[PDB]
């Protein structure tokens, strides 16, 4: 009830961001930091926004390991079932036909389990929409399973 009649807005195509980046945090002993660090305190430098927000593909770049990665881990695919003599490179630019790939992590799984367990990410939708499709047929001669990683909470 409220609405009077629903009607249709269509919608506008926008184009794919066809970008690879990410910046990766090694886990080590922190030490005597000599540079400056991106550390946003009490300062006038609130006017520079109209600055950096051209150069957030690199200064405000981890931003979007942290939001638009909300997006990224839920616009994934779990690999499951791979060669165990497969490679990541082979498997991210295998299922790049069908969408592009941003980011990819593979473990090599020890316990009598088919190695080459891997999962692509990316921040297109459409991407992943085109992948979780068509994606499991023919890797390095086997056969893997594919599945969405739509990651969330059970509810």
């Amino acid at each position: 009830m409220g609405s009077s009649h629903h009607h249709h807005h269509h919608s506008s195509g926008l184009v794919p961001r066809g970008s690879h980046m990410g910046s990766d945090l090694e886990d080590m002993k922190k030490r005597l930091k000599e540079i400056e660090e991106e550390a946003g305190a009490l300062r006038e430098m609130q006017a520079k926004v109209e600055k950096e927000m051209g150069a957030v593909q690199d200064s405000s770049s981890t931003s979007a390991t942290q939001a638009e990665k909300e997006e990224v881990d839920s616009r994934s695919i779990y690999v499951g079932n791979v060669d165990y003599a497969c490679t990541p490179e082979e498997v991210q630019q295998h299922f790049q036909s069908c969408g592009t790939v941003n980011r990819v992590t593979i473990l090599t799984d020890k316990f009598g389990q088919p190695k080459g367990f891997a999962y692509v990410e990316f921040v297109e939708i459409d991407a992943v929409q085109n992948a979780l499709l068509l994606n499991e047929t023919e890797l390095h001669g086997r056969q893997l399973k594919v599945s969405a990683k739509r990651t969330n909470i059970p509810g």
